[PDB]
């Protein structure tokens, strides 16, 4: 029993991180087979950042302007190209630690682990969610660009995020591994604003089911509601609307605890309208929305990886 | 910027986990050089658990009653012995992935990362603190015994915890890697109770400094207090007393923010006496005590590992 913010084991990703330097700028890269992936803004200088023209900046570089290091070894760059907002550096050596992997573009509400890195070296791992406004609430300092987010499915690493920048509100923005930003952001040092964020309802319900599984039941009641009555109250508190697909996703947790989804929705309705009265759920005094239904199942039923 | 519950990268530990079976009982082991370390209760059957006599139970076993698997490979056990509450299984092959390591017995209030494992396979990583009552608030299911806790210092893995059991309150108890329990527990399936827990004051203050570093300042005030006046109020709320060594430990965070420790103590005094008024700090509505001063520095100044 117990319930923690649990990240995936990071070892398969640690062996893919490298350091990329172009000029006086150093950040992290991801080395898979014989390609190093990194944010294209590594090629900017201070003069370029407010409004870079990346096609111009790249035509002015050659292979030897890029220094790639994996620990002590230097990797010889033998070609370069740009895909959307990522740079792809072809190197002369295939990474012998390349895991089975794929690239996935995730949707808002999904969770992933971040391996935060500096100078090509892993510093720490943590779990976060992609917010509805396509930012993440990360923890990143100077030098962290190029750190990646991932999930593990069986034996396969699904890369879903590469870190590019911090916004003025202190939250973070980046791309999938094909270089497409999540959200309406661009890789220039202009001032950009994230849209208003909402609470991820299906995740809050998954976490209430985790609470029940761990013996925290004080918030339950005998009422029920309809999807339409619930969504009317949720909109007033800036919660995402609940769909029938969400209800079906929660099926396994409803079955395991014997509490119907629409009954759990009635409890959540009461908690939105009356607050928690200085009581806690799973050790929190706020409603938590960065666990998916799959996170809860995984952690309350015990799945491992190869 | 940002602040997360950040674990150490787990890759150096992942390569040390193995599966140990004795009879019908399987749990996890830690394979370092040519020794596998695991909880000694792997040798108990249902008849033994209420009151095992481990010296008797072990004399009745031979090397071949122990099945050790590292993935697909089976390791041949060529000797066995007991140290306190851990079993040490000598095997015929030295683990080629053995990191630089040491064994440390930690003190209450310190933090570490846990690599939760099932059947020798890593399932997830999370950060926890050793509580003042020598339990940890973990997340562990059936099959998790033998999972380890660790820190990383430069290039060295410091192992500090091996998981042995869950107590009736849902919290967890285990040993250092020389087999000595933390706290007054024993490895028999009797009912054992943990002592009353307290809040780790020096960690709460470290987390308030992290808040200031990230722009959350609403709780600050101009007052100050003395160590003796603070400790009088803290005892009333079940907070650990603050010592001069704690004050000195917080030195680097005091310097970086310009707020004296005893000024921060005056703010904490007000928060204990008046509550948080439905305001939050770093995204929490409770005072958080599982970050040490070193955790905060590491995360708000950017240290990596080799
Ligand atoms: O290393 C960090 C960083 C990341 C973070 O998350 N937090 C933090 O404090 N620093 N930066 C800030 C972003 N920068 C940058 C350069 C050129 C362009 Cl064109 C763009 Cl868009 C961004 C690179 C260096
Ligand atoms: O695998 C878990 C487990 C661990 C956990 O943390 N949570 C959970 O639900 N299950 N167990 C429970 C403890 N058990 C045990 C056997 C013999 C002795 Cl003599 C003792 Cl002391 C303990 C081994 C199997």
């Amino acid at each position: 029993s117990g319930f923690r913010k649990m990240a995936f084991p990071s070892g398969k990703v640690e062996g893919c991180m490298v350091q990329v330097t172009c000029g006086t700028t150093t950040l992290n890269g991801l080395w898979l087979d014989d390609v190093v992936y990194c944010p294209r803004h590594v090629i900017c200088t201070s003069e370029d950042m407010l409004n870079p023209n990346y096609e111009d900046l790249l035509i002015r570089k050659s292979n030897h302007n890029f220094l790639v290091q994996a620990g002590n070894v230097q990797l010889r760059v033998i070609g370069h190209s740009m895909q959307n907002c990522v740079l792809k550096l072809k190197v002369d050596t295939a990474n012998p630690k390349t895991p089975k992997y794929k690239f996935v573009r995730i949707q808002p509400g999904q969770t992933f682990s971040v391996l935060a890195c500096y100078n090509g070296s892993p510093s720490g791992v943590y779990q976060c969610a992609m917010r509805p406004n396509f930012t993440i609430k990360g923890s990143f300092l100077n030098g962290s660009c190029g750190s990646v987010g991932f999930n593990i499915d069986y034996d396969c690493v699904s890369f879903c995020y590469m870190h590019h920048m911090e916004l003025p509100t202190g939250v973070h923005a980046g791309t999938d591994l094909e270089g497409n930003f999540y959200g309406p952001f661009v890789d220039r040092q202009t001032a950009q604003a994230a849209g208003t964020d909402t609470t991820i309802t299906v995740n809050v319900l998954a976490w209430l089911y985790a609470a029940v599984i761990n013996g925290d039941r004080w918030f339950l009641n005998r009422f029920t509601t309809t999807l339409n009555d619930f969504n009317l109250v949720a909109m007033k508190y800036n919660y995402e609307p609940l769909t029938q697909d969400h209800v079906d996703i929660l099926g396994p947790l409803s079955a395991q605890t014997g509490i119907a989804v629409l009954d759990m929705c009635a409890s959540l309705k009461e908690l939105l309208q009356n607050g928690m009265n200085g009581r806690t759920i799973l050790g929190s005094a706020l409603l938590e929305d960065e666990f998916t239904p799959f996170d809860v199942v995984r952690q309350c039923s015990g799945v491992t990886f190869q």
